[PDB]
């Protein structure tokens, strides 16, 4: 969904300098200035901008002033015209320009830019100029001025009153262009030519896959009729073919309206490369297999469409699964057929007229029950049970089961079995290497993790770690792998540069900027930096965060479960759902002692942020950290100590004082 | 093992501003204050605590001196009442308020906090104030007031006359709470409903086990009673059926009491939403497995309960190769009874009263000696040997053996067996695939050892390093790998956070910190970062740490060996057994020259630390570093060197000083 704006002005452009200037600002800011300005005037693309698009800066001395008014009404109310005006090169070079002025719509039809075409017409009317010295120096120029305007634009009739002519032709160019200088500045969607179909639309895969249907259909039974010879030929039959003829010419031509994928960019839509790659890449294959034995054979290169359009699925491992699956019931049918071939081939001897006891098909027709007879020669099995058998003895060659009721006995069922062999194996061979991967694809992951599991517990029984610590190991290992499941933030957050990074880190953190009166006057930038510095931590119950002589160095946000803040062995503060604690770090620039222990009473989840990164975000805004400092207030500050003397110690020395 | 407190004080709460204040220490401080004593008194929660419970923070003028009594002895000895006092909210209003002070026990019976919730009886009360100027100030005050407690609580009977009934609404709530204000502070196991019982308890693995053997029984049974006719119909076997069936609706009826493992949290114990789970998830197939050929054929769908069952099984590697086999012996059954259904099928024609030569069961009739006889037709094989040839051959035909006794020669059977091969090629696959994983698992962690084993040993012979150095680096390496088997102590302790870390490196260092009087005036902080920082290492004999040259930057702590410093090739000093020796850091600033050799002469152990890390740690705690400093004493100073004079130069010196 791209915002082509700037490539069609100056596609449409054909060498102009439009100058889009900006609309809702006063006095028309220049936003964006051609290449094509920079040399019609001498202003380079760093002095122009943040001008006033009305030419402000070009106006000079006599300079027309209605013009100037006609232009100032028409920036006024939205409205596009074309004026004559003249205006001052960088050279103070007096010079005509024609300014074509148009107004450019929002995505829900409001003005935003205003696009203003210049084109220098010099040489097509008179400059008069104060400070010449000769008569040819007010020739001369002329052609100076102007030189990819009067020879390559208009130059069959360069000769005196023409001018008329030219200003016709101004005037012709500028009324005809009503919708072509109103590109619709807009973020909108790719746009192809009309009769072209998209290659990814949702009719163009229900086509693929008819496609796919039909060309498997075609594959399976083209052989059957060529060698089982079927000679049935009735009206339901022979109509299917055709219909599956014209369906497969209906899709070459289709084909020549497909979006093709450019090389590692994105879809290229211009009918006249489209034409030219079908016709370079596949019209050879596809002109030949839909054009006898040879004519009827033929269609077999029906599958280099199956080829090309199988390269997104078989990135997977199951769909190669399914295709090799796919491939060996194809490839057992083609056997079948040649292995008929031959039996029928090999039976009955034309030179004399008697029977073969060798071929397959005659061992077949006695282990059936049915004979051959007269001598021509007529019986045997029927169709059906050809087929079945001829399949089943493929079947069994294939798979390496290999039973024996139907076994090469002649010369020529040797020579083709071992041939029939010789590819068995390599395709038995490839289907059990992809089970096996795709196997391996998830015992990877499985192995990954018990292989962590038996290291921890092995390091924990090699150096004698006490039971009541190598249990709350374990116990961790397993409760972070069955919560996180594997997925480590750090490795996902790594990619995505930092632009999503900001925006993920924000959502992770929204139940302490949400739900804290502290981060409420904060910029989307600050936000930004506090989100990406956080990081959390989850705690189990019994667990420690800080101890009584640890470096309080983090900012904690409690925002599930419930913190129980113990010194001198006493509970001196309960925490939980929504409280702050540890020390004051952006005024006391000094490290202090964890004056109490900090103990998890339930499953914990805390926020917290180190004490560097918060001083340096506090550091670069100024505001945010005053706010913060106002507005922030800590439930449980863990550097002063809290002074308390026990009641069972006052009972306990009562009576010492009064025995004293 | 959580400590569910605050749950369960805010659940029964039902909107109340409970207090919870400590009781062994003196005033009785406040430790933790609900969001709802922060609108009832407009005091936060960051200035209310640490204040005395009594409420000497709200108590004004007129309080009232004898209530301020009965709260004091209520707190003086441990126990619970109800009182009415007048207190003074954050704005000087006089509020009437509802004191419930209640006591809460420890693990073993001890009182630990006072709980007191609090309510509001503004408008039931007359809350004569003095700075009023008209008498409707005294009664909006009152809406005012109460918002939450009047509209909501008692709006029955918003009249007046009414306040003897509110005071005995509030007796009669305070009286029968006996047990629901002491919810046992402590940590406690989880707690399940009545008759619930826990998805991981002892007697569901059980049962599980038992459902599990039941199925498979039933998955082999049924098709066998389907397909053979069976026909015995004892009565010490149509009692094991329903025996079968009675447990199984046993288990459907349980299965409504067993704690739903949440989305990735812990176990769900609410019958309103069990009860629905497993209606919506597995409901209709255990009522329909547990409900004619049709009636008797789908108990095999009780296959569903195994299916959900093992899923923890199936994460490792040897449970799903028994799966596996399991599942193809199974496999091989069913279709042994389909085999067999089909051969019966297809002997004795109907139409004719003939019987086939096709079948399998005719050329088996003729291979063991018993034929058939009669033509209403008897004989064949006895009941047995049908069982036993129909596994035999689907067992032939999944194992890819193929012997040849019993195979396809009738249309419908080919047909089946290539279905058979289909099926069979595929099961075959996944045991293959299965089978190579579990051997990768293991030696790709002997494979990554002899990587690096042989890759040592093609560096040593690529650089010709010389014998005598090539052998030292190949013993180090096997060495090595033997002690420690692999286990990398870094990785290992790179997972679980630096709370655990602390123990563990405690643990580790313990010989260094029990055997040593330096380490005896240590708090647990800085021991856990000594713990932290000092790594270990291990010798081996004729392996030197210190040069003649060599910077001393590491106080190393013998535990295990013997060390020998040697000086001019003289031996100065033995070490061995709890013998420190380096540089004395922390008051030279100035890394020194080692001034001897320190060689290992048996397998030593040591415990050395950086200066870096040390220095800080000297720094960061100030009494520590003194103690230290004083009760420490370096058996061997390599700063400064020992002078001295050997006796075989002396007796060589003293013959040239004769001769001269
Ligand atoms: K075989
Ligand atoms: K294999
Ligand atoms: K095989
Ligand atoms: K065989
Ligand atoms: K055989």
């Amino acid at each position: 969904p791209q915002n082509t704006f700037l490539e069609n002005i100056v596609r449409r452009s054909s060498e102009s300098s439009f100058l889009l200037g900006n609309a809702q600002i006063v006095d028309w800011p220049v936003v964006y200035s051609n290449d094509g300005f920079c040399k019609l005037s001498g202003y380079h693309r760093a002095d122009v901008m943040q001008k006033s698009s009305t030419c402000s800066f070009m106006y000079g001395e006599l300079t027309d002033k209605k013009t100037i008014e006609k232009v100032r009404q028409t920036f006024d109310n939205y409205e596009s015209n074309c004026f004559e005006v003249l205006l001052y090169k960088k050279n103070r070079t007096p010079v005509w320009f024609y300014m074509q002025i148009a107004p450019i719509r929002n995505e829900h039809e409001k003005v935003v830019l205003f696009l203003c075409t210049f084109k220098d017409i010099t040489l097509f009317k008179q400059p008069i100029e104060d400070d010449s010295t000769k008569g040819w120096t007010k020739f001369a120029r002329l052609t100076r001025a102007l030189t990819n305007s009067r020879s390559v634009l208009q130059q069959l009739t360069p000769m005196n009153k023409t001018e008329v002519v030219h200003k016709h032709s101004r005037l012709a160019e500028v009324l005809q262009l009503g919708s072509d200088i109103l590109p619709q500045y807009k973020q909108e969607a790719p746009k192809t030519p009309p009769h072209i179909i998209l290659h990814y639309c949702a009719f163009k895969t229900t086509w693929d896959w008819v496609i796919l249907i039909l060309t498997f259909y075609t594959a399976i039974m083209v052989p059957y009729n060529v060698s089982f010879k079927t000679k049935q030929n009735n009206i339901a039959w022979l109509v299917l073919d055709s219909v599956v003829d014209v369906i497969f010419l209906v899709d070459i031509v289709l084909n020549f309206h497909t979006t093709f994928v450019g090389p590692g960019g994105e879809v290229i839509s211009d009918p006249k490369l489209i034409r030219m790659n079908y016709l370079k890449t596949w019209f050879v294959i596809d002109l030949l297999s839909c054009l006898f034995s040879s004519l009827k054979v033929v269609r077999l290169l029906r599958l280099g469409r199956v080829a090309r359009k199988l390269d997104h699925y078989l990135e997977y491992g199951a769909a190669v699964l399914v295709l090799l699956v796919c491939v060996f019931g194809l490839v057992a049918h083609w056997l079948a057929c040649i292995w008929y071939s031959i039996g029928d081939y090999e039976v009955i001897d034309e030179v004399t007229n008697t029977i073969q006891i060798d071929s397959w098909l005659y061992q077949l027709a006695l282990s059936i029950g049915t004979p051959y007879r007269y001598n021509i020669w007529e019986g045997g099995p029927s169709k059906d049970s050809l087929y079945v058998s001829s399949l089943y003895f493929t079947m069994t060659s294939l798979t390496t089961i290999g039973f024996g009721n139907i076994a090469p006995t002649t010369d020529v069922e040797k020579m083709f079995s071992v041939a029939m062999m010789m590819v068995g194996s390599l395709l038995y061979a490839t289907i059990f290497g992809n089970v096996t991967t795709i196997f391996q694809q998830m015992y990877a992951n499985t192995n990954r993790y018990h292989e962590m599991l038996n290291n921890v517990r092995d390091f924990l029984k090699l150096y004698q770690v006490p039971k009541g610590l190598s249990e709350r190991v374990m116990d961790y290992i397993v409760s972070t792998w069955s919560m996180s499941k594997g997925i480590d933030t750090e490795k996902v957050l790594s990619i995505c540069p930092k632009d999503m990074r900001a925006d993920i880190c924000v959502h992770l953190n929204r139940k302490v900027f949400n739900e804290h009166p502290a981060f409420r006057l904060a910029s989307d930038g600050c936000l930004r930096a506090l989100a990406v510095e956080f990081q959390t931590i989850h705690c189990a119950p019994g667990d420690l965060i800080y101890h009584a002589g640890e470096s309080v160095d983090a900012l904690c946000f409690v925002v599930s479960g419930s913190l129980e803040v113990i010194q001198d062995d006493e509970v001196v503060a309960i925490l939980g759902k929504g409280d702050v604690f540890g020390d004051i770090f952006w005024k006391e620039t000094t490290l202090a002692h964890a004056c109490a222990n900090v103990r998890a009473l339930t499953y914990c989840d805390l926020h917290i942020i180190k004490r560097e990164a918060l001083l340096k975000v506090l550091d670069f805004y100024t505001a945010f950290a005053n706010s913060f400092s106002r507005n922030l207030t800590l439930t449980c500050n863990l550097r002063k100590r809290i002074i308390f003397r026990k009641i069972s110690d006052v009972k306990k020395e009562e009576e010492e004082r009064l025995r004293q």
